């Protein structure tokens, strides 16, 4: 199991523009196109992303490319984020994946707000931080996912993904 497999499991893969649980235009493996309501807006952003007139549809290949970019950017974001970096560097590799998962899903910012869990996580207090992260709009909105991620973080194993 690795970050790619894990997120491919959490985000799925759609070749057509779709709405996320939030109602936002998205495509591929969790690639947010836009927050705007304009589906037209969404196609433009999709065309710009891909480099051609997709007309709202992409190939598998294309989706995997956006995905590759998205993970990479997620990683680089953490590494340049200051609340973030130190936590990440303190972690073992499974747990680092969990953090990347969160950042991909919610952005540096949203991940920034787990200050209290995250400090607990810097302190290696698996149990507490986990219960703390659970009290979040994130968990209440996508509980199954959240649960897999918090288990991975707490445990340092991929059990939740088996
Ligand atoms: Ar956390
Ligand atoms: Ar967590
Ligand atoms: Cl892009
Ligand atoms: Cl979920």
């Amino acid at each position: 199991m690795n970050i790619f497999e894990m997120l491919r499991i959490d985000e799925g893969l759609r070749l057509k523009i779709y709405k996320d649980t939030e109602g936002y235009y998205t495509i591929g493996i969790g690639h947010l196109l836009t927050k705007s309501p304009s589906l037209n807006a969404a196609k433009s952003e999709l065309d710009k992303a891909i480099g051609r007139n997709t007309n709202g549809v992409i190939t598998k290949d294309e989706a995997e490319k956006l995905f590759n970019q998205d993970v990479d950017a997620a990683v680089r974001g953490i590494l340049r984020n200051a609340k973030l970096k130190p936590v990440y560097d303190s972690l073992d590799a499974v747990r680092r994946a969990a953090l990347i998962n969160m950042v991909f899903q919610m952005g540096e910012t949203g991940v920034a707000g787990f200050t209290n869990s995250l400090r607990m996580a810097q302190q290696k207090r698996w149990d507490e931080a986990a219960v703390n992260a659970a009290k979040s709009r994130w968990y209440n909105q996508t509980p199954n996912r959240a649960k897999r991620v918090i288990t991975t973080f707490r445990t340092g194993t991929w059990d939740a993904y088996k």
